[PDB]
């Protein structure tokens, strides 16, 4: 990179500071997971993006997934599952696998990542100082909703607490785990929680990072794959994608119909596609606003 | 209790009035284990005692142990051990699995039995907010001392941030676990974390809970059972107990020689083991101070 | 007490910890008067017991009285009082003396007595600071109302000013005396003056120290004596008490209609009223509540 | 005052603002006492000049007298006072009375004067959040020294609290009570305990109303009145004046040496003296000064 | 000044105190120019008034003039002017003229003088900070309203940001240039931008220096010289006054109707016109209030 | 820009982040002059780079330059100078027009470009709120020190003035003009009052803008350029530069010996040379730094 004029690494630079204006001392929540986590170069510039957003007094607040390592656990453990259509039920014991494998390692991933380039990071549920509950949720298997455990959606978020730790500049990376309202912990997904926890927090915007270059409306057709995308056009295109993009897509509407300016469908098999979605103009992922 | 005449409630309460104004403003650090820990009795009365101090304006931070817990999920997972001495080696794969038992499973019930009180708990490791290091210790074994992987004494503790969050209000809950100066996580003895986290934050009182009723001189010897021991006579007695008061012992005059007004063994099989050695003379522990 | 189990001791401090949650940050106001301010022991308890509030973050203010210690006085200066129906007048000379017994002799006592204990008590009137005014009150003499000279009803506080005072740490000891709007200073019934104050400052509680063991329906009758009333019932009761029930009960009333969630009339002989009424559900007086 | 041409009103108050400039932010304490306490016209004028100094952002410290007011009212009360030399001796008896003279007659007074023009004065004595102490004195009696009871010298000042106090924008008024290290409560001289407030709270000025001129060298002399004097030319000559004007005198000895840059002794039956003390050229005091 | 008797030195200032009271911690805004900033005496006396607001906790804010100094610079600089009716056009030229005079030479010679008494003044124009924009003006020619170059009337002011300034302790000296909301910077009258600034900044007075005695209703005639006088009445009579009083009284009905208590036209040849009009009755100038 | 490959874009911001870190919260301090003041592409750039730098959370203050436009201004006016050696005497008048073209024209223009992305600009001389003062300067002409009129250097500091102002959020712009101990304002050398700047405010860079690559050791060998030198080196250096050279330099040692930890002459005639110097290792520039 330095057979590159100086001059244009200059350029490049100067081209960031629409967006550092925009999101100076805003909240931003990222969904971190997929290949962004499993890849060790990803990880570490994904560790280092956070620093940076956090070194421009910008506010990430990261919430991370971890589905592929509970289900290893499980199989270490021998823990046989049951599976409703395409769900598994989670019972007591799989929770307690599935909160000591997000909170207690995978979490603890990315704080170390992050805190490499200081005291930032900091680890947290919705266990912790109250911050936030969950109801528990039923979900439809061909046809018909049915229970699957303590699987649920954020229910309240403590906005005020959440963004004191955010103040007092400390990037929170939060392990979707929370108690109902009688205190029994349930599991959240990891893409709902983050729309929820942005829209609570005002959040500037909601980056979604996924194994893809971005929304495709007519999946194969490579030209099928748009830019930006209002809520209202999305909404009626949702019931058309594959498996693996629902959740992601759902995310960005509740988020985005929930108030939050712009949510981000990005590639997070691009190094630093943290820094290219929001500092620069030539980014792959797709930008879904209200309409 | 209600065939208690009311007007001896009412002197019970009046006399942990000079342990109250002692104690107001205050850090208390408690190491929490033993059956204290696993019976849900005693569970559920040391969690409203953490309460009760919170909602006093006193300041408990709780350190917790959980040897026994890694164990088992060492053995559920089939991971062969090795042993130097009476010593397991923490292999990488070990850490792992300490980590994730003692943050993910054992740190997180505390959080929530605390948390039925009120927003108070919060779970941390020296990994969050860099607020402590480790320093990796060796062992002696029978005459030489070893390496046994993984596993050190806490190295610097952020006092300035540890205090801001229990300032905040929040019960520090913590996970004895952090890195070393290049980021490599160890395991810390959860007696002698206990006693450094005390001495850097300038505690009153050390607490110790032990399935025991308190230190004797002549074990078995019921008359030896002392009440109170300075530093000096205590450090000359050290090397004549039980293998299991070593740690308990050694906490003590590391945390009392180092300026920690008082620390006390007391016995974490009586339910509110904590409420009475505070707030009343009839307690069962044995005080160290300094001499 | 020593013959006390210990492990009973414990739960008596334990069951007090859902009243030190309901109270924790919160003011509490107490009328002091009776045979609590006149006899030594149980003086010393209640200015132990104001320092007990004070070391848990609760708020206590002290409304006192001295009806008794004003007649004396004058008697004592030979002061010949005028008297309609059974009313001395308040002649401005009346209240010189009044003010100085109050504010100058037992408000001092009860100062020097709580900051026995630290340096929390403080003394004032509604003169100091403008903290309250009064409104002159008249008065009804079998049938007729009637003008009594320099007596009135607190008019309006400055909460404000108040609540500063407070959470600056002081236990504001207030002598009921004011400024009208033109300055002249009248006396106030301490028992008012109590439930204005607390429904000023938003008090969570309201206790009335009484000479009596709590409020009889139907005086002597022994079965006749209740454990709580609503405001609405109390109201319609009201004309059938001895002739000192009436104030401490038109207290309660006013405060509990104005806001106050409940107002308590204790037994003030009772040594350590105040902590059996507060943390413990054996106490004897008499809980008003909205109704 | 109108038939005053406008453009002298103009300079008169030009010329006060080298004082306004050095007084600002700053304490000044002020002993009352004598005719400007007992004549209604200095009275009111007394009050409204510490009312012009707080609506100018400096910070007054009363401090008041009332030697008189005490003998009347044991008078009043048939209390027969011993006499060792020319002093009284303060019995337990003596001191309630002076007590509740000092705190609940004379400050009221003032208090209220200086509060018809704003929420500023607030009473206090040493016993009021244990802002000061008092440490038994002796006195000379002929050569030997000796026991007069319940009478001291300010031991002592809560600097920090009074501060805080003044901060809060509140003229304290004190009555000079104070306990001793036992709690029990002494009267102190105001004169004394002014020079000592004066010196704890880093007062830039100490003002000593009295019913003189100011300090002469060879009273009766006219000529032998004095404009400013330093310490050391001062104690010397202090043997040698009234029996009237040592306290006052050695008030400002106490004080200067004590680092309060100027201390003078003013002549409190001009109205307004402190006006004209503290903003003109012209006053009537003479300036003590170190050296 | 000195042949003076000192007790009527006493008493001019002892009048002062009401308006003291009125005016602590309030915001005064004065517009000044005229014969007070061209002679030596006036100046320094009237940047004397400004350090003695100050000290006395007032909030000074002025706004200054400098028409003949502009013209004079423009002559010095051979610039030729056009002039439509009696108007000189502001062409670019002549705004950076005029903004250098203004901001780099008369607002420095005030500054200066109010900095001898201390770190008090701050020169400041719209521009800095974005303290306020401005709005391009047209003017009526004999008819016709017209366009006369980069003149404007204050837009919008930033409230919040000027009075931090003056929290902070600053007296901010206001040359009235600022941008447009395109950022191009226009020149406002100096008179109706001190009327934007008192309106915007919730001030209580708005004093206009003017070399004038105050309003006369039939100039010549000296009779008709008025004290005070509503905004109704002087508005049906300003299109009757001499060309030069029409900026200074339409400054005044626009402050006045705008919320501001009163604005006063005051005799800018006077020194200390400023002391004499705010803390004395014998005032030449001419109070302006709402009806 | 835009036929550069996204993945470089990334690496070059991702390559920001050291001195991201290094210089979060920090002050530095620039000297502005040279054709980066004077070619507007080169201007917009300077101010938008001023904006980056606040949007990351740095600090700058920005000194600059003018005199070239002074010499112009005193052409304009007709104003013959007098030339002692090749310096100009700084009459009374030179310094008016000094004062009014650096703070009433070249300072605006900056304050209006910065301004143009946010309330971020105010300009200040040491004349506002008393910020710096100036002590006269000798020159040495052929030998012989001389006096060259009102010509000085920075004397003292308001450091804490200037940091909370830096605090609040504003980019400072100054003009280098200072009163000295009597009032009387001086004109400071630009560059020689950034390095006290610099060094009064803790600063952690000085940036110099220079019409050149970087210092050259022996112009004009284009080898002889170099990247990094220490202060002693520099020094014995000095005596051997071009005319224009030793200004920068002198400014260089004087901050780094002060304290400053590097002080850089950078190439003001590349676009964004803050950023390419700040942000990038491929910068023109030459480092001094201690030894
Ligand atoms: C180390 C730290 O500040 C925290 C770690 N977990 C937290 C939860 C809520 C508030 C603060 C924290
Ligand atoms: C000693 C003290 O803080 C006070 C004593 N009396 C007061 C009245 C209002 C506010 C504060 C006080
Ligand atoms: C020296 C100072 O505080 C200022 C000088 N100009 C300013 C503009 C806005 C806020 C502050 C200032």
């Amino acid at each position: 990179i330095e057979a590159l004029p100086t001059h244009i690494k200059a350029q490049v630079l100067a081209e960031a500071l629409p967006w550092l204006k925009q999101l100076h001392g805003k909240v931003v929540v990222v969904k971190y997971g997929g290949n962004a986590m499993t890849d060790d170069t990803l990880r570490r510039a994904f560790a280092a993006d956070m620093a940076f957003l956090r070194n421009c007094g910008i506010h990430p607040v990261v919430v991370h997934g971890g589905g592929p390592q509970i289900t290893a656990m499980l199989r270490r453990l021998g823990i046989e599952g049951d599976f409703k259509g395409g769900f598994r039920v989670t019972t007591p014991e799989v929770l307690d696998v599935a909160r000591m494998v997000l909170f207690g390692q995978v979490g603890r991933e990315l704080v170390n990542l992050i805190n490499a380039h200081g005291p930032y990071a900091v680890g947290i549920t919705g266990e912790d100082a109250q911050l936030f509950t969950a109801v528990r949720r039923s979900v439809t298997v061909d046809g018909v909703a049915t229970d699957i455990g303590l699987v649920g959606d954020v229910d309240q978020v403590n906005t005020a607490a959440m963004l004191d730790l955010v103040a007092a500049g400390r990037i929170p990376v939060v392990s979707t785990l929370a108690p109902d309202a009688d205190g029994v912990v349930h599991n959240i997904n990891a893409d709902t929680a983050a729309a929820a926890v942005a829209e609570a927090l005002g959040a500037e915007k909601l980056l979604m990072l996924t194994d893809i270059d971005g929304l495709y409306t007519r999946w194969p057709d490579r030209d099928s794959l748009v830019s930006e995308i209002d809520t209202g056009t999305l909404a009626q295109l949702l019931p058309t994608l594959e498996s693996g993009m629902v959740p992601k897509v759902e995310a960005c509407l509740r988020a985005v119909i929930g108030g939050v300016p712009s949510a981000h469908i990005i590639d997070g098999r691009v190094t630093h596609c943290v820094l290219v979605e929001l500092f620069t103009d030539a980014g792959t992922g797709t930008k879904v606003v209200r309409g």
